[PDB]
């Protein structure tokens, strides 16, 4: 029975079935019978004996089967639970994109009022908040500088009761973590409310603390465009007002001068210099996208636009980033402290390209002459309908979302499509009652996605509550082009972005044009 049990508790039919079909009669998968699976099922492009063999070498537990170039059901499952079996493309989990274009061509991971740990009104500020963001790959941070006691500038949310911290303390932390998660440039957005004296102090600290990391001179060459992530690699650039403002500071603003939004230079030649960055509240941006979608887009090709949360979000809530990315907006600032679908999608997007924090925009969003407008879709390269079929097969060890008691989860799965408005959709499965160890739904959904290049597929698992609002159990957001096909496992994350060791969803994905 001790056999039966570990052999029972640990026993997945869907897995068995999958092995069967692949292996057929055999009790094993031969390199050829693995290749066809890799091609027919997993749709690997690099399908071939080479891959198969590495899979077997990497995952096969049986020394006999290994040595004999075969895969057992055990190795089959291990492959399926590995980084290679992940629905989130392993290949995309390393920098693999063109890092040589001007900054304006990349979506950049950006945070809003980075110093804040909670609400915008009375919650605390901390260097920790900066460390956290940086550790999540954030590239563009915010510093709200105000004069402090003893000629030491402080950082906090002006005009509120949020707790304070030292500008210098913040600089050390940024210094210490700026590149822990990526080698690409960090941008510091300074909102400067300092007296000229304390501004001088700021400049002193910047130089003193950042030293060589700090970029304080234009890049030789770099004449008509913003440098590239590659060119700025290992650097930290300041973004702010450039000559009420001491030269010491103004002189350090090189590639990102804060400017008031002029408008878009289509009816002319020039508008904002590539080294000029405009900011838009969530609200204004929406409006501009609503009326000037293509203008904004075209603007965003050579120019970096920063977007920030609406003033009413004193709770540090977040808006949807997708809507801004659809306009090619690059520095879409969110409140990194706040868990929710928005940050889920945010970090899902940025888990791409090895999480270096810079993700190359689609080509049509890099064409100054594009006619694209996610709002008014016409024919163009962006238009490329695909049919996605996702089968939510089963769940493994869904985490017990507290309950402050001994209950059993009643899980259900929601699958969502995020992208151009036309494509957004959501579907949900039934609820399996009292089972988190191995609920089985075996439900399939199909979605039509017309602009996959801007889409993300999100899997969310909730604990169905009849009386209350359903608890969130886990989630995973995968950018369209990183979505792997065939049988895969979706590795669920907690609301804080943390990896849930053994919580997975087993699915079968198929994308067809
Ligand atoms: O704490 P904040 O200054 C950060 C945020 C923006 O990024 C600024 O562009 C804007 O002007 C402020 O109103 C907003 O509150
Ligand atoms: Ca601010
Ligand atoms: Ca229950
Ligand atoms: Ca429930």
């Amino acid at each position: 029975e001790i056999e039966t049990f570990y052999k029972m508790l640990t026993q997945r039919a869907e897995i068995d079935r999958a092995f069967e079909e692949a292996a057929g009669s055999a009790e094993t998968l031969s390199v050829e019978r693995l290749v066809t699976f890799l091609q027919h099922q997993q749709r690997e492009e690099e399908a071939g004996p080479a891959l198969a063999l590495s899979l077997i070498e990497r995952y096969e537990p049986s020394e006999t089967a290994k040595a004999q170039r075969q895969m057992t059901k055990d190795g089959f499952l291990m492959y399926l639970l590995s980084a290679d079996g992940n629905a989130f493309s392993l290949a995309h989990r390393r920098v693999y994109q063109d890092m040589d274009q001007p900054l304006s061509h990349y979506l950049v991971s950006s945070s809003h009022n980075t110093y804040l740990l909670e609400d915008q009104l009375t919650g605390p500020s901390s260097t920790e908040a900066y460390i956290r963001a940086l550790c999540k790959g954030c590239r563009c941070l915010e510093l709200d500088c105000w004069d402090g006691p003893n000629q030491e500038p402080i950082i906090y949310h002006g005009y509120t009761f949020t707790s304070k911290i030292l500008f210098c303390d913040v600089l050390r932390a940024i210094r210490d973590y700026a590149f822990k998660a990526s080698p690409y440039p960090v941008i510091l957005s300074l909102e400067n409310h300092c007296s000229l004296e304390q501004q001088r102090v700021m400049a002193r600290h910047l130089r003193a603390i950042l030293g060589p990391i700090l970029l304080d001179q234009p890049l030789d060459g770099v004449t008509t465009s913003l440098p590239s992530p590659e060119q700025l690699k290992g650097k930290i650039l300041l973004k702010g007002k450039k000559l009420k403002l001491v030269p010491e500071l103004s002189d350090m603003i090189i590639y990102c001068k804060s400017v008031h939004f002029g408008g878009f230079s289509s009816p002319g030649t020039s508008g904002q210099a590539f080294y000029e960055m405009a900011s838009f509240s969530e609200s204004r941006a929406l409006r501009l996208l609503q009326e000037s979608g293509n203008g904004f887009v075209r603007h965003n090709v050579s120019c970096l636009s920063r977007i920030y949360p609406a003033g009413w979000r004193t709770d540090s809530s977040n808006y949807s980033p997708v809507e801004m990315w659809n306009g090619g907006c690059q520095i879409v600032a969110l409140n990194f402290q706040t868990p929710g679908p928005e940050m889920d999608v945010y970090l899902g997007c940025f888990q791409d390209n090895g999480g270096c924090g810079y993700v190359l925009k689609p080509a049509f969003l890099r064409d100054p002459n594009t006619t694209f407008n996610s709002r008014a879709l016409t024919q163009g390269p962006w238009w490329r309908p695909e049919r996605l079929r996702v089968r939510i097969i089963s769940g493994q060890q869904l985490p017990k979302v507290n309950k402050n008691k001994n209950s059993i989860v009643d899980p259900k799965v929601i699958v969502e499509i995020h992208g151009v408005g036309r494509d957004t959709g959501s579907r949900q499965t039934a609820v399996i009652t009292n089972n988190g160890f191995n609920p089985r739904w075996d439900m399939e959904f199909e979605f039509e996605v017309t602009v996959p290049d801007l889409a993300l597929v999100r899997f969310m698992v909730e604990d169905y509550d009849s009386s209350s609002k359903n608890d969130f159990i886990g989630q995973s957001t995968i950018p369209w082009n990183s979505l792997k096909q065939g049988y895969r496992h979706v590795h669920l994350l907690s609301k804080n972005g943390d990896q849930h060791p053994s919580a997975t969803l087993f699915v079968k994905i198929s994308i067809q044009d």
